[PDB]
């Protein structure tokens, strides 16, 4: 399941069965279809689902559109998050780890208007491609790398006005900087077929708690998270829970312990709003019994 396939699942939804099909837009659409990262095949520029797929890609690529197309995009976007969450629900319920994680990233992508391959710095206000090129050239790749710089370094690199920096500071102070700690409950008493309980604790270290900053997403959004346990080797999604976080939160996940012996898993913490904030921890358990 590639990003392309996930975008197709979202745009093929019955919810978009009535996206406006206009006289005289085929031109823009035909060209749009030429420029988007994932080219479409038979394109039927009369299919609301085809239009929806192109407008979603255009949004992710932050391309120039007509006022009308921009309005159509806003409509599509207003239904997108809920659809993506449902998609994550389906993929994770079926136990498909990679597809489920990719769908979670798609929620971040749609919110921040960017592709999974883009630098996380594309989220910062006023950051252009050259900003990103210069940051990458310098080995600066995370928002945290940006925040660690002193003024002289930052001004030379970003070349931003005091007002632009104030906007950057606002985003950085709300960007998730969470400390995740976890405990395998009674690690020495796990029995085959019995429960394996993982107690996760989250604590926000950044200064501001509040709604997501996403200049290119029309609706007000709240920060959402998923905590997941899976087997990366077999691509199996074992446990998942959705949560919202204020200052501190405790999340309990559990799953059936496999056959006696040593086993390895991965604990994931995934955003549905920001990129670059996800965490992964490979842990192990010793199952007794037998």
């Amino acid at each position: 399941t590639k990003v392309r396939g996930l975008i197709e699942i979202i745009s093929n939804a019955a919810e978009y069965e009535n996206i406006p099909i206009r006289h005289h837009e085929d031109n823009l659409l035909r060209q749009l279809a030429q420029k988007v990262p994932h080219k479409l095949n038979n394109p039927k520029f009369n299919d609301p689902h085809v239009k929806t797929n192109l407008l979603l890609q255009a949004h992710l690529s932050r391309m120039q559109l007509s006022a009308e197309l921009q309005s159509d995009t806003e409509e599509i976007l207003s239904k997108a998050i809920r659809l993506i969450q449902a998609c994550v629900d389906v993929l994770s319920s079926n136990g498909w780890l990679s597809p489920a994680l990719a769908a979670m990233e798609l929620a971040q992508m749609v919110t921040q208007a960017m592709w999974s391959k883009d630098s996380y710095l594309k989220q910062l206000p006023h950051f252009t491609s050259e900003h990103i090129k210069r940051c990458t050239d310098k080995g600066v790749e995370s928002v945290f790398d940006i925040m660690e710089m002193e003024d002289e370094e930052r001004n030379a690199l970003l070349q931003l006005t005091d007002s632009q920096i104030a906007d950057v500071a606002r985003f950085c102070n709300r960007y998730p900087n969470i400390e995740l700690s976890y405990e395998v409950v009674d690690k020495d008493s796990i029995r085959s077929g019995g429960p394996v309980v993982v107690l996760v604790q989250l604590e926000r270290e950044e200064e501001v708690t509040g709604p997501v900053i996403a200049p290119l997403f029309p609706q007000k959004r709240e920060e959402g998270w998923w905590v997941v346990i899976g087997d990366a080797k077999s691509n199996s999604l074992i446990s998942i829970k959705r949560l919202t976080l204020q200052q501190k939160a405790k999340v309990k996940l559990d799953f059936v312990a496999p056959a006696t012996g040593a086993h390895n898993y991965t604990l994931y913490f995934m955003s549905d709003a920001y990129m670059g904030c996800d965490q992964e921890y490979k842990f192990s358990v010793d199952v007794k019994e037998a």
